[PDB]
């Protein structure tokens, strides 16, 4: 292969037993929206599914379908869901669905009685990200909604989740403010006469780090795919799953004072050896990294050099050459052969590693290593 | 019923070509389609500029055009991108033109042409300075003569002297006149060794556009035929940028002055406000760092991005005058700028890129559309 974006299934069970470990007895639902970050949603789930996550996450109702599609029957929770969806493929393929207004939920409704299927019902409400959760005035009218529908069949009241302001910052007070309000949500809904089978606002930082805050069921993305989420601590005990990597395409002399790639950005101050890496930006190598990352090749760090182009950049190998036409370059991994990992990559561009790994892709084709 | 996509007008597309034929001169033209057209779509962006002119089409791998013969193309395509130990068969079963840039491809690529019995058309891409691939002076001769006996016998047809231009955006820099002497200089050691070279080409599309003097046998632009500036500082350059980013409007809600929206609460309401969400994020190529910074257009208004960019959505503020959007409203990132919506050379200026990476980044939720010309 050109290049690759490898996902070890191994890491992912690990992620998901150490994810385990911490939410005690409460259920994991592994959020595999976004294809899996990235990742992979099928694969994914499957792995997750099989090392005791309970229940899926996604976004939208296509990504539901999707898993459906590649023979996941596990439960699937969406939750993000555009103006004129129609609901009723969600209700004939048994997913769940999470409605955040009474508008959503009316619609949900004409699509239970169109098909003639109960909806497993989850609220989504708003506890303090002001995105699109239910508020708190507007929640009575949707208990009294749902408990009217309930008490004709045509839902199950399944869920009510919320979402955290921090996803890595655990220590912060608003963390205990949002739990707060959802218990207030709860009492809502008692005080309505409606009951929820399960609650859940935990993400990957609060299952990790503020146990006490949990709910019935946690809700972890970013911890799956190894990934941590609360950068300062460190790893915390999980494996990232991704390594992206790609084959030397070229070995190339360059004297003194030659310069290299678009603007001639870098000069090179002594005789050296460069290699082509055949991907670029369109492939999810950010074009910021040029001339800040480092790879690594047979065991070394090699940086790059000049500016990223659309398909290809420039690595510096230094003056009798190590590295040969075909020998890999590890751009990012766990770490575990002193490879960068993702959050070099997120410092570098100044983002987060969710987005790196949501960002491989082009000649960058997606591989698995079963655990 | 798409929540959003990336349209791309043809009817751009189709001018920006007879734009950049106009500025080829004696020249005939090879619109570059990698990168799957700068992510517009290269099947359906070469059909369009070979019927606005284009000749030929370039590619960076024999994958690339492997897709568009796959697709019906038949022009000719040119790929100069290739992998240590690369087949050549398939390419050349194909009627895939290939570019070899070092003596150990050519070899190569006449292993395959003795495997095959199957002639190879193909282009020697030299280095004038890029100092990336391309064979360099120094290989030039023995090139030359490995290239004339694989002619006497068939083996090869030998159509093209390529190079590429250090400078993708500056046309006046001297260094665009010196790379133009080192190419004539490679095309006269060919003619002084007896080898004819069908067509030479080295200009992309900043030295069409700005430089018609550095002008060979083909010019070969990539950036114009997508309509967006190959000289920024410059304008659009009389061409039209064929890519729209647009996407529906998810919901409409109001907030109260002190509420903080998105993680972090990084914005916190200055006043009491309308705002809205829009259903794509930094997984579908809306760029983190965009977070703040950017303004999309609605119903004729621009409306500023609040809060973090998140995986799958991000808010924007409508303000606080009279409610002109509902849900299900299209609101627009970016495109040619004839709405007075935001450009990709806006998104490029934001974010510290070129509007090149910027067109390579919509994907997911985003799902490329055409309009017809
Ligand atoms: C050999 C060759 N010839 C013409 C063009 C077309 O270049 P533009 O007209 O400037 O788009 C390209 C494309 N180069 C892309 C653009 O971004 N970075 C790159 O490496 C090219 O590789
Ligand atoms: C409703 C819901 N529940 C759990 C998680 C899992 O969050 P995490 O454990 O932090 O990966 C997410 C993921 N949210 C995001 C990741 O990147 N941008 C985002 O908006 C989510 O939307
Ligand atoms: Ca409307
Ligand atoms: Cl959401
Ligand atoms: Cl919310
Ligand atoms: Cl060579």
């Amino acid at each position: 292969l050109l290049a690759e974006a490898m996902v070890d299934l191994g890491a992912i069970e690990h992620n998901v037993r150490v994810l385990r470990e911490h939410a005690g007895h409460a259920q994991l639902m592994a959020v595999v929206k976004a294809d899996g970050y990235g990742h992979g949603a099928t694969r994914v789930a499957q792995t997750a599914l099989g090392a005791g996550a309970a229940e899926l996450g996604v976004a939208t109702v296509d990504e539901a379908l999707a898993l459906r599609a590649d023979g996941i029957t596990a439960p699937v929770l969406a939750w993000l869901h555009p103006p004129g969806i129609d609901f009723g493929p969600a209700l004939l393929a048994d997913v769940q669905v999470a409605v955040s207004s009474l508008r959503q939920l009316d619609e949900l409704l004409h699509a239970v009685r169109r098909t003639g299927r109960t909806a497993t019902v989850t609220v989504k409400v708003d506890t303090g990200l002001n995105r699109n959760g239910v508020g708190p005035a507007q929640f009575p009218a949707m208990l009294t909604a749902l408990r009217q529908a309930m008490a004709e069949d045509a839902v199950r009241l399944r869920g009510l989740m919320s979402h955290m302001v921090y996803a890595d910052k655990p220590d912060d007070s608003i963390n205990d403010v949002q739990a707060q309000r959802f218990t207030a949500f709860l009492a809502q809904a008692r005080e309505q006469g409606v009951r929820f089978e399960v609650a859940h606002l935990s993400n990957s930082s609060a299952t990790m780090a503020r146990p006490d805050l949990t709910f019935d069921l946690v809700r972890p993305g970013i911890a799956v795919y190894g990934l941590s989420p609360v950068p300062a601590l460190g790893d915390m005990g999980l494996v990232p799953a991704m390594t992206v990597k790609c084959a030397v395409a070229l070995v190339k002399s360059i004297r003194a004072g030659e310069g290299v790639s678009y603007g001639h950005t870098w000069i090179a101050p002594r005789d050296t050896n460069l290699a082509l890496l055949p991907i670029g930006y369109a492939d999810g190598v950010f074009r910021s990294l040029g001339g800040r990352l480092e790879v690594l090749i047979n065991g070394r760090r090699c940086p790059g050099v000049g500016r990223i182009c659309m398909d290809q950049f420039m690595v510096d190998l230094g003056p009798p050459l190590d590295v040969a036409e075909g020998d890999e370059a590890i751009l990012f991994g766990p770490g575990i052969r002193g490879e960068p990992t993702a959050q070099d990559w997120a410092d570098l561009v100044g983002t987060i590693h969710y987005e790196v790994v949501t960002s491989p892709r082009g000649r960058i084709t997606r591989t698995y290593r079963e655990a």
